[PDB]
């Protein structure tokens, strides 16, 4: 109301103090193309606004095991006050690291730190994206055969795979859904034989949802299509990031095409930097669990490829998961 007791401080005396932010990296690796890949191009987004580079104010220890989690966290403590664990995997390492450090604030991204007040936990709607990939993967299917590649079995993985399922049944209950596992977020090859698999067995796109392991379903889409005619094609749906860059290659008969149809988006990068910039203002939001799902544009689908009719299908159940009228299962 007033302030009578006041004093001028001068802006040559006042000062900003900054965090440093590192995010540990699951199996995918800061080029998976896609989660951790998303993640890293947002803190070095945020080192930018904030004037910073590489190993001065914010860098990433990459995780080739589960037992590097611990080693990557201890070793983000010696000059990061902000850490991120980039996969729901990096949960018990995340929990023994906020333990021992009380002084430093850690986030985990894809799974939810109870009772910690220097963690906080972001998870995302992936069932919603996901639904909206199966409804264009639903309105583009020729061979009325669609293909999902998970990474790793988890309730997170389970989400986008609910959701695709009930996507697809939404449009057209008679598509078949081939479901295969690789077992790992960073194992290309065994991305590559699940989609030589799928696409033999007559699915037309792949869904996949494996991370780094995707990189194999890319290179087996491009293989088959670049021995095809433009019109015989085969689709990939992106995930994470939009992945349209990687769908471009030239047919058999010397067309240039894509094979990405749609692209689910997850915000992983911009909550990186949200939270980076409230840790830096002192307003960290620990012991809270941030929820991003389609309304808040945390979760979406990038459209691309997707036929007039397929968009207007996407809209409309779009608009049905806002209004409450459609309920996307999680498992
Ligand atoms: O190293 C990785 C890469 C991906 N994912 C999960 O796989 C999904 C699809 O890439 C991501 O959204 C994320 O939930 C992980 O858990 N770890
Ligand atoms: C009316 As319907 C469940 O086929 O979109
Ligand atoms: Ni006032
Ligand atoms: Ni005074």
């Amino acid at each position: 109301s007033s302030h009578h007791h006041h004093h001028h401080m001068s802006g040559e005396n006042l000062y900003f103090q900054g965090a440093s932010a590192a995010i540990v990296t699951d199996t995918g690796g800061v080029d998976d193309k896609s989660f951790n890949q998303s993640a890293w191009e947002g803190l070095q987004a945020w080192g930018k606004e904030h004037n910073l580079s590489k190993d001065n104010g914010f860098t990433y220890f990459q995780s080739t095991s589960e037992a590097d989690y611990a080693n990557n966290l201890q070793q983000a403590a010696g000059s990061y006050n902000l850490i991120f664990g980039v996969g729901f995997a990096l949960n018990n390492a995340v929990k023994d690291a906020a333990k021992e450090h009380t002084d430093l604030n850690y986030v985990l991204i894809d799974d939810v730190i109870k009772d910690q007040k220097n963690v906080a936990s972001v998870t995302f709607a992936d069932n919603e994206s996901g639904y909206l990939a199966g409804v264009a993967a639903a309105k583009t299917t020729k061979t009325k055969q669609v293909g999902f590649v998970g990474g790793i079995e988890s309730e997170v993985i389970s989400r986008f795979e609910a959701g695709f399922k009930a996507g697809v049944a939404s449009v057209d209950p008679s598509i078949k859904v081939q479901v295969d596992y690789a077992g790992s977020f960073g194992d290309a090859a065994k991305g590559k034989t699940i989609a030589a698999a799928q696409y033999a067995a007559g699915a037309d796109i792949v869904y996949q949802v494996a991370g780094g392991t995707g990189a194999g379903v890319f290179a087996e889409a491009k293989s088959l299509n670049e021995s095809r005619p433009e019109n015989e094609k085969v689709w990939v749906i992106g995930v994470d990031r939009d992945q349209e860059a990687e769908g471009k290659y030239t047919s058999k008969d010397g067309k240039e095409s894509n094979f990405v149809l749609v692209s689910t988006l997850k915000q992983v990068g911009t909550t990186v930097k949200d939270i980076s910039n409230k840790a830096e203002r002192g307003e960290f939001p620990g012991g809270q669990v941030i929820v991003y799902s389609l309304k808040d544009k945390g979760v979406d689908l990038a459209v691309t490829n997707l036929s007039e009719e397929g968009k207007k299908a996407v809209e409309d159940a779009k608009a049905k998961i806002l209004d409450g009228s459609v309920k996307v299962p999680e498992k």
